[PDB]
């Protein structure tokens, strides 16, 4: 594959990503930088003016995560069928990365609604700021932080849309996931998605030094994230029993 | 929409291949190669950058590799001007042209045989396929299967402007290995049957069955490209003094 070829492989991706997600950086920044600010329970209740039955705020916004999780795994099965070689995967592949590499993608992207004082919620109409849920109950408090804690780090590295539509299927593309079928197909394809990236970023990043090796270890980053987050929605799932997760969650901490 | 589609992918088979199955029929109703006679003959008495003679079948083989090589150029221009090849990427044009250029050249292959041998030399000589299966092993194994193939296909009397989306069909097979857009080359494929089924039902009425027997036939094509790059292997092997044109070592390479 030739620098034409991964050039016109950017505008694919790129275009999969804008047809597919609601809510990009550019949407994001604009909006941050001039919607309704949830920062207590006063507020979180006005805002609410079909998930399970409120039971508390800590669970109920553990709910809202849920909803919200939820839409952004369809989000990207979508995106993730729309880039070049994975519609002609084995569909047991095509699942095996989705299910692997979902929460990889969710915190990578989170990164671009998110910034230091909370996120926007609600197709940008809402804003819940990062102190109110820094005040829920843990265990939920502390299955939220880390993930700001990442985010900040990450939009440090000035990233935008062309470059996370790039960034986003080398995670969903990853040849490391247990029980994939057909190993070196994926290696290939993703190995021409960092290639992809590797010239995209020497282009619209010029000056910017050291750009390509940086994001490697967050994709490194985000694995361990994850890792950590799966373990903490494993201690709910046994101190909260009157706690529920959407079967389409269950299926993928199923193993 | 179609049916401009079918005139213009006729005029780059004409533009492209020198030897039409038209011109080759209306010869075959030319110098006779069947024995090492003739064939010495035709070779100081017929003119057509080999290898120093080794042995009579080598020297076949390496006129087979002559004639493969120079049809595998004729199809890469041919490939140029199927709409939308173009616009594919540049690495997938590579994929497609290697995986499907044998498929193209035996299709294409029946055009200028019959039960008896097959044209050589632009037409001026005629091989028996007597000689071809009386060389030496490996070197008969390679050439009979064909002619099965070439005799069986031909009795599904297609003309050229037939051929040509058969052909296009069969370059623009998103089944290859490496291929990175699936999905587009198997569109522009689908284009190119839609083609070749109306072409087919407005070429040949009365015809039953025509178009389903095409794709067994392109199904039937892969499967004895796959018996023959088995067999050529045999002869990366076993034929060890016979070497191969670069461009084919690319082909075959995996
Ligand atoms: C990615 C995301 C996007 N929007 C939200 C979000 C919007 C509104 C509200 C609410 F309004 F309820 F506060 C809560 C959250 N999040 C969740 C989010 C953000 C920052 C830190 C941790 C987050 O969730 C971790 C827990 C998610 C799991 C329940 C489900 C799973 O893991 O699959
Ligand atoms: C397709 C074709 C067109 N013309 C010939 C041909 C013309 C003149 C003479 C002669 F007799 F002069 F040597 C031999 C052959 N052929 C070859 C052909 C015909 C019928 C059956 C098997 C055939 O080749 C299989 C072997 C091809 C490989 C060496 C290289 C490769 O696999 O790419």
């Amino acid at each position: 594959m030739q620098v034409a070829d991964l050039k016109a492989f950017s505008k694919h991706i790129y275009n999969a990503y804008l047809k597919n997600f609601n809510m990009t950086k550019k949407k994001a920044r604009s909006i941050l930088t001039g919607p309704f600010v949830i920062h207590d329970i006063e507020t979180l209740w006005q805002a609410e003016k079909g998930l399970p039955p409120y039971k508390e705020i800590s669970v109920h916004v553990f709910y809202r995560c849920q909803c919200t999780t939820v839409e952004t795994v369809r989000e990207l099965t979508e995106f993730a069928k729309s880039i070049p070689s994975f519609s002609s995967l084995f569909l047991n592949d095509q699942v095996t990365l989705l299910k692997y590499g979902v929460h990889e993608a969710i915190f990578a992207m989170l990164a671009s609604i998110v910034n230091k004082d909370g996120l926007l919620v609600a197709n940008g109409s809402g804003f819940v700021t990062r102190e109110f849920l820094r005040s829920l109950r843990k265990p939920f408090s502390d299955i939220i932080e880390p993930k700001f804690e990442f985010a900040v780090k990450f939009n440090a590295l000035e990233l935008d849309d062309s470059d996370l539509a790039l960034f986003i299927a080398a995670i969903i593309l990853c040849g490391d996931r247990p029980g994939l079928m057909n190993v070196p197909r994926v290696e290939a394809i993703q190995d021409t998605i960092l290639r992809a990236l590797e010239f995209h970023l020497q282009a619209n990043h010029p000056d910017a030094q050291y750009l390509f090796p940086k994001l490697l270890q967050k994709m490194a980053d985000l694995r361990q994230l994850v890792t950590e987050h799966a373990q903490m929605m494993q201690r709910i799932k046994k101190t909260e029993t009157e706690t529920s997760l959407h079967p389409l969650l269950q299926e993928i901490y199923k193993d």
